[PDB]
């Protein structure tokens, strides 16, 4: 029984009481239907009962025609009143520069008598006075409305106890006929007064809580007003957001009130009688933009965490169509079946970005979208699935940002649109929403105390519920040039390790552009230090931490392997701090228990023709910030062979016979040095070859090895 009383995007509240009931209008801007009315009995448990209108206007901006929109605009702050048996609801819109008035004797069922006129009065608060005139404030200005509401002859006005209090930081204006600071706390502003039958006062207001949107707040009021002891809440399901099996009894609302379209729907192109138990979105138009697509169906996202889901059927789809689930704003995130490949897109940046792509060989497919708003971390994880339960992660994390436009919370979104060919369809069996979260995925976690992307890692647990998981780290091949390719490492190893029962931790390291060696190994050891220190939190059994990587990721994993317990080292004139002071957990161990090295470079003194150094242009020259031939000491210091001993971990080195960037010989140099001191478990020489083209058998041996050393 706490605040926020609604952890969801319900901005520009206009609230009132009528007996034992509470009512509240709201802003959804460019959604259809518009101006949602919500009912409550306790000020705590809310539910949608009605909307003021279906569509606002039949104009290109509102209809998403001719590449035009009205995102952020549409129906804005409304005014809700009850006077002598009739409910009175007003809003305005810059989308048509008009003010609209709606009246009914039953706020839940209707019907509405409607009127409209120009201009739009900005955040107007109309009021019935006991002098018998209908006033209206806005901006601030005062004026008198006509009787039949066909024209005129965050302001919210309330007369209490024969004094006029206008709400607008919150700033109340008192007056006897028709100025202080009353609240200044986390910018929780805009609203008015509401009383309880027993005479307790509250101020209904909202905060900007980031991605989730703009969330209602109730504050107790004492008497001037001076800004929870209310019944127990039962969340926002099914009041504000609900699941839908898309099954309808005789004469039932076709779409629960929880549903609102993006802009004016094309009501020709969706149906619930096409396939009984299924929603069928059909295409009408070829699009160049996701946000110019019609018949995107939506509910709100909810805090503090949430998860949406769907089941689809792709048989109907045509060449170039794209239908799935979205976390939807300007900076959106998709996951769906494009034509068939399962695909994620990340539209954070201007151009959309297809991240990962799996082929589909079924027609029934599932999707899931998670949201972590907890302390405004504001991240969206997408998954797919071919099955009821077995959820396969896909693509990067969506770093949600509350942008303007669309000036709205992130919504779940069912979509299906064409790029090449119209007529195709996509069935949806159900939509499912829950206030739970898996917490089997944390991406873009900082393992040092900085914002640098070089110091970011992604955690992944197996979804098989177990108190703790043994860890395996992934480093990426970049020739030490990338600080941002931990996502690529996951797509290669991730799934296979996860099925065996391993927690996976792909990490980033600072590029050779950012810093020079030993920055790269300093980072690896810091990521590991972080894992142990935060182990309890992410259910990580750090009795075992494996580590692996391809090319430079193999190099760094190997160098990590041989330097267990090594603080520094000195060859010739050159010393090199091998552990570092990157994070804030130097207390903890940077050890690893098992290494697998995929065709990593090792000895750059024999990198060229298995003999000599390379030029000042080669990746190793960039890594040390110096010309290899003349920095022969430093090349040995970053060589893992240097640090091999009997009590180092077991290794598995793997390398193709036709690898044209890192030769054969590098791995063999390493495996011989190891095996001599009993460290090499297995050297694997793939006849195929090539720097990556990594197969069923080689992959399976990685798993079986990590499993043997872990148990
Ligand atoms: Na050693």
């Amino acid at each position: 029984a706490t605040n926020p009383v609604i952890y969801a995007d319900a901005p520009d509240m206009s609230m009132l009481r009528v007996g034992d009931t509470y009512y509240m209008s709201s802003t959804t801007m460019h959604m259809s239907p518009g101006v949602p009315i919500m009912k409550s009995n306790d000020l705590v448990n809310w539910k949608l009962v009605n909307y003021a209108y279906d569509t606002l206007a039949n104009i290109p901006t509102m209809n998403l025609d001719d590449g035009k929109n009205t995102y952020g605009r549409g129906s804005w702050a409304s005014c809700l009143r009850y006077h002598e048996g009739v409910y009175y609801l007003s809003t305005f819109a810059q989308t048509t520069g008009k003010t609209y008035f709606y009246t009914t004797k039953n706020l839940e069922k209707g019907p509405w008598k409607c009127t409209e006129f120009s201009p739009a009065y900005h955040d107007h608060s109309f009021f019935f006075d006991e002098d018998g005139h209908i006033y209206m404030i806005y901006g601030l200005f005062l004026a008198e409305l006509k009787p039949d509401l066909s024209g005129v002859k965050g302001s919210q006005l309330f007369k209490v106890n024969g004094k006029y209090y206008l709400f607008n930081t919150v700033i109340v204006h008192r007056a006897d006929k028709i100025g202080r600071v009353v609240f200044q706390d986390r910018g929780i502003a805009q609203g008015g007064l509401v009383d309880t039958p027993d005479g307790r006062w509250f101020a209904y207001l909202f905060e900007d809580c980031g991605a989730v949107g703009r969330i209602p707040y109730l504050v107790p009021v004492e008497w001037w007003p001076v800004l929870l002891e209310l019944p127990d809440s039962r969340g926002l399901i099914p009041g504000i957001v609900a699941s839908d099996d898309f099954n309808r009894k005789k004469g039932e609302r076709a779409l629960p009130l929880v549903w609102q379209w993006n802009h004016n729907p094309d009501n020709a192109l969706w149906s619930l009688s096409a396939r009984k138990g299924y929603l069928r979105l059909t295409t009408g138009r070829m699009e160049t933009s996701f946000t110019q697509a019609k018949n995107i169906l939506t509910q709100r996202t909810i805090g503090p965490v949430c998860t949406g889901s769907v089941s689809m059927d792709v048989s109907g789809m045509k060449e170039g169509d794209f239908a799935g689930l979205s976390l939807f704003q300007r900076k959106y995130g998709q996951v769906g079946v494009k034509v068939k490949y399962i695909v994620m897109v990340n539209g954070e940046n201007e151009t959309p970005a297809e991240v990962e792509k799996v082929p589909l060989n079924q027609q029934v497919v599932y999707f899931k979208a998670e949201c972590d708003f907890r302390n405004k971390v504001d991240k969206g994880y997408f998954y797919y699935s071919l099955d009821g339960s077995n959820w396969k992660a896909i693509g990067n994390v969506l770093k949600m940002q509350y942008t303007m436009p669309h000036f709205m919370g992130y919504r779940f979104a069912l979509f299906n649109y064409a790029t090449k060919e119209v007529g195709g369809y996509a069935d949806f069996d159900y939509f499912k929403i829950e206030d739970k979260i898996s917490d089997c995925r944390w991406e873009d976690i900082c393992y040092a105390d900085d914002k640098l992307e070089g110091h970011k890692l992604d955690i992944y647990l197996p979804d098989m519920d177990e108190p703790s998981y043994k860890v395996v780290v992934l480093i990426y091949g970049s020739a030490w040039f990338a600080n941002n390719m931990k996502q690529a490492a996951f797509q290669v190893f991730g799934k296979s390790l996860l099925d065996k029962g391993f927690a996976v931790v792909s990490i980033n390291h600072r590029s050779s552009g950012d810093a020079k060696f030993p920055a790269q190994i300093n980072d690896v050891k810091a990521a590991i230090r972080f894992i142990r220190a935060n182990a309890a939190k992410y259910k990580l059994d750090t009795s075992f931490i494996g580590i692996t990587g391809f090319s430079s990721g193999g190099h760094l994993a190997s160098l990590a392997g041989t330097t267990n317990g090594v603080k520094s080292y000195t060859i010739g004139a050159k010393t090199v701090d091998l552990e570092g002071n990157v994070g804030l957990y130097p207390s903890f161990s940077s050890r690893v228990d098992a290494v697998v090295n995929w065709f990593g470079p090792i000895d750059m003194t024999r990198m060229e023709n298995c003999n000599t150094t390379k030029g000042a242009n080669s990746p190793e020259a960039a890594l040390i910030g110096g010309v290899p031939a003349d920095n022969l000491d430093m090349l040995a210091l970053l060589n893992p062979i240097t640090y091999i001993d009997k009590n180092d971990p077991k290794f598995i080195v793997i390398h193709g016979e036709a690898d044209t960037v890192v030769p054969n010989c590098q791995s063999i140099f390493f495996s011989e040095a190891l095996r001599a001191q009993g460290r090499l478990e297995e050297f694997i020489s793939v006849p195929g070859g090539q720097h990556g083209p990594f197969n069923e058998n080689t992959l399976k041996k990685m798993i079986d090895f990590f499993a043997r050393e872990a148990g």
